[PDB]
């Protein structure tokens, strides 16, 4: 009912995994943690394992990590990171100190994208289409990724591409400042900055600072009109903006020259800055841009997700019990 676990020492990090998994090749590392390439000896695939950095030293991080293990359970969906396996070497909840997932390998991301492309750029088609896919699925669970980019991303050999981990260059301006209740569309406008970048091979909005991203982005887009002006409830970011020299909105066929004119039709669709004037996922998929792989019949919704922790306030013991009994309660795929 318990595996057999076993030791290993990685550049300065303790790994202890069960036997299963083997050939353990670390992949990368930062402040979501250290991920290691390896071998399922019961399912015969290649997998991704990910210790946990720090994962209870403070109720943030605590709750962090529950919220992590709570979304990667419930997602079942072709174009986001499912969980094969989850697991503690910790034999009860007293010595419960850290956490590892699993999933399968995926060996690169939109930064990489060597194996996918061709002349035409018929392949960005296919990995925006992806995106907006696993978009449309999350966002019908009330999830919004709020920091999608290119490294968030991982792909294949096969070029499947999968969303992962729920600089500011694709980050929806409503959301850097704060000016209306942010909704889903925040994660389109990134979809936006990374299509862009994919068609040109330069970053649309590489800017320095707060300052000098809305700066790049309104130089684009032009100035709020009379009717967003209207709906900014902060009076900073109104003070902010109507300080500043009027900007019109530039011509995006003559901004993106060469590029597939339905690919710049979906561009003008994705980066408005009034998120209420944005296209949707569900309705982005229907652009003419994809009509090669759009299938109503098979660009699935998600099940309800309970979203009601992330108004609780615990301790970080707490969480650690809710994460353990998380863990415990894990079945994987069949
Ligand atoms: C800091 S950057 O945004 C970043 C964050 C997380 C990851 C990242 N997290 C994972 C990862 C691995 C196992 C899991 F169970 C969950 C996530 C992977 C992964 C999955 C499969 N094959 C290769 C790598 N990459 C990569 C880059
Ligand atoms: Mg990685
Ligand atoms: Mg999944």
């Amino acid at each position: 009912e318990r595996p057999t676990f076993y030791r290993q020492e990685l550049n300065k990090t303790i790994w202890e995994v069960p036997e299963r998994y083997q050939n353990l090749s670390p992949v990368g590392s930062g402040a979501y943690g250290s991920v290691c390439a390896a071998f399922d000896t019961k399912t015969g695939h290649r997998v991704a394992v990910k210790k946990l950095s720090r994962p209870f030293q403070s109720i943030i991080h605590a709750k962090r990590t529950y919220r992590e293990l709570r979304l990667l359970k419930h997602m079942k969906h072709e174009n986001v990171i499912g969980l094969l396996d989850v697991f503690t070497p910790a034999r009860s909840l007293e010595e419960f100190n850290d956490v590892y997932l699993v999933t399968h390998l995926m060996g690169a991301d939109l930064n990489n994208i060597v194996k996918c492309q061709k002349l035409t750029d018929d392949h960005v088609q296919f990995l925006i289409y992806q995106i907006l896919r696993g978009l449309k699925y999350i966002h019908s669970a009330d999830i919004i990724h709020r920091d999608l980019k290119p490294s968030n991303l991982a792909v294949n050999e096969d070029c499947e591409l999968k969303i992962l981990d729920f600089t500011r260059w694709y980050r929806a301006p409503e959301i850097m400042l704060n000016w209306m209740h942010y909704n889903q569309t925040v994660d389109i406008w990134s979809v936006g900055c990374i299509m862009a970048e994919l068609l040109t091979g330069r970053t649309l909005f590489p800017g320095t600072d707060h300052i000098d991203q809305l700066k790049l982005i309104l130089r684009l887009v032009g100035t709020p009109g009379a009717e967003l002006l209207k709906k900014i409830s902060s009076e900073s970011a109104r003070n902010y903006i109507q300080s500043l020299a009027q900007m019109p909105k530039m011509n995006f066929a003559n901004v993106f020259i060469g590029a597939n004119p339905l690919a710049v039709d979906l561009l003008e669709k994705m980066l408005v800055l009034d998120s209420d004037k944005r296209i949707t996922a569900a309705q982005a998929l229907a652009h003419a841009y994809f009509a090669q792989y759009h299938d109503p019949d098979d660009e699935p919704v998600a099940d309800p997700y309970d979203q009601s922790f992330e108004s609780r306030d615990l301790l970080i013991d707490e969480w650690k019990s809710l994460t353990y009994d998380e863990v415990i309660s894990f079945v994987p795929p069949p």
